[PDB]
C-alpha cells in the first residue's frame, strides 16, 4: 500500500518500462491524471504506477514532461506522452478492448465540441479552491451554473443517458474528475437548475470504473487542506 | 469578385450546403479561419465560402455556433463543426486525398503536444495587435522569443524540414496563420535566435496550398487598423 507512495526531489530517476505494461506518471488526487487513470482502467491496460510529488518534484521529471505537469505516459520504446486528452486518445486508439471514442468522423468531432463546452470548468475549480468568503462563493455558484446550462442543453437535445450516446464513452470520462470534486468544493447546488446533467452524475457513479476509482471527500479534502499550503505532504495524503 | 462579400446583421440565413460540397463559415483575415482553408486547399476539397462580418454579426450566425466564431463547417447532411483545429481534423478524416495527420498513434500524439507547445502564441499575438508604445513592445518580444525557442527545439532534434517529417504536414498548417501575420506585426525579430524556424518560414512559403492562401502585408493591415475600431467595413476590407 505504501508502494503508492509519490516520488519527490532528490529520488532516483526510474528504469526503463517493461515490455508488456505502460506506465503513467500519476499524482493520486490529480483530476488530470484520473482521466487517464479512467481510460486505462476502462480498456484494461496494463499500467505502472509512478506517482509525482508535485509540491516537492523531483528534477529528472521535467525530462518526461517539460512542463512538469501529470499525467505523462511512457511507453517499453521509450516514448514520451503528455497533455491529458492527448494521452487518452493515444491509449484508446493504441491498445485493443472498448473503443471509447466513435469511428464515424463527425461523431467524433461531436465529442471534442462537447470537450471545448467544457474547458472553462478547469480553471473556474481552481479559482473555486481559492475563494475566501460566501460572497465569492455567491459568485462563483452563477459562474458553474452558466457552464452547467451549456452542459444541460447537450443532454436534452441527444436525450441519451451519457454525452455521446447511451453507452459511456470517452467524452464522460473526460469530463467526470471535476464533477467527482464537485460534493466535496461544495458546488452541488451549482446542478440543481440541470436536472438531466444532475442524472448524469447518478450514472456515471454507477459505473464500473468510474465507481473503482473514486475518492471519497473525506480524502480529497485532507489532500486539499495541505496543497492549499504547499505541504510536500499532500500528495500521500492518506499514506 | 465582390461575391466574397461578407454577411452581416439583417442578412437572410443562407440555404442548405449542396450535394458535393462542404460549406466554411470564414472570414477572409482570420488565422483560425485560415486553419481550415489551408486543410481544404491541401486536400482538394471541393467547397463554399460564407464570409461573416465579425463586428455585425448576423443573428442566425449563432444557430451555426453558439460561440459565434469563425470557423465553422455545415455539410449537406446539416452536420455543425466548429472549432478550428477540429474542423481541420474533421476534414482530414472525413475526406480522400493527401493524410495530413499520421496514422501511428505516437506520431499523431506529437503532433497534438507540438499544437500545446504552440498554443499559447494566439493569444500573445492578440495582446500584441493592442500594444501601445516601445516598452510594451520590447516585452511581448521577450515573450514571443520564449515561445519560439520552445518550437526551435523540436526541429533540433527532429533535423527536418518541417514539425511532423519532410513533408508539410497537418501540424504545419495549424501554426502557420500566426507566423504569417509576424512580419506585419513587426515582430520577425522575434525568430532571429531560432535559425531552424527561420528556415521553416521559408519553405512554408514555397508550398503551394500556403502561397495560394497568402495575404499580402498591406492587405492585412488595412484590415487590422479598421478592426482595432471595430468597423463594419473591416472584415469586407479590399471589396
Ligand atoms: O494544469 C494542467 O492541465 C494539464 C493537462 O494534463 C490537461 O489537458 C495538466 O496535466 C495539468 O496539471
Ligand atoms: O478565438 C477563437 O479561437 C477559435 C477556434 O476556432 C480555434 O481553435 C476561433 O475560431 C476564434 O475566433
Amino acid at each position: 500500500g505504501e508502494s503508492a507512495r509519490s516520488l519527490g526531489k532528490g529520488s532516483a530517476p526510474p528504469g526503463p518500462v517493461p515490455e508488456g505494461s505502460i506506465r503513467i506518471y500519476s499524482m493520486r488526487f490529480s483530476p488530470f491524471a484520473e482521466r487517464t487513470r479512467l481510460v486505462l482502467k476502462a480498456k484494461g491496460i496494463r499500467h505502472e504506477v509512478i506517482n509525482i510529488n508535485l509540491k516537492n518534484k523531483p528534477e529528472w521529471f521535467f525530462k518526461k514532461n517539460p512542463f512538469g505537469l501529470v499525467p505523462v505516459l511512457e511507453n517499453s520504446q521509450g516514448q514520451l506522452i503528455y497533455e491529458s486528452a492527448i494521452t487518452c486518445e493515444y491509449l484508446d486508439e493504441a491498445y485493443p478492448g472498448k473503443k471509447l471514442l466513435p469511428d464515424d468522423p463527425y461523431e467524433k468531432a461531436c465529442q471534442k465540441m462537447i470537450l471545448e463546452l467544457f474547458s472553462k470548468v478547469p480553471s473556474l475549480v481552481g479559482s473555486f479552491i481559492r475563494s475566501q468568503n460566501k460572497e465569492d462563493y455567491a459568485g462563483l455558484k452563477e459562474e458553474f451554473r452558466k457552464e452547467f446550462t451549456k452542459l444541460e442543453e447537450v443532454l436534452t437535445n441527444k436525450k441519451t443517458t451519457f454525452f455521446g450516446g447511451n453507452s459511456i464513452s470517452m467524452i464522460d470520462y473526460l469530463i467526470w474528475p471535476w464533477f467527482e470534486r464537485l460534493e466535496a468544493m461544495k458546488l452541488n447546488e451549482c446542478v440543481d437548475h440541470t436536472p438531466k446533467l444532475k442524472l448524469w452524475m447518478a450514472a456515471m457513479k454507477e459505473d464500473p470504473t468510474v465507481s473503482a476509482l473514486l475518492t471519497s471527500e473525506k480524502d480529497w479534502q485532507g489532500f486539499l487542506e495541505l496543497y492549499l499550503q504547499n505541504s510536500p505532504e499532500a500528495c500521500d495524503y492518506g499514506l
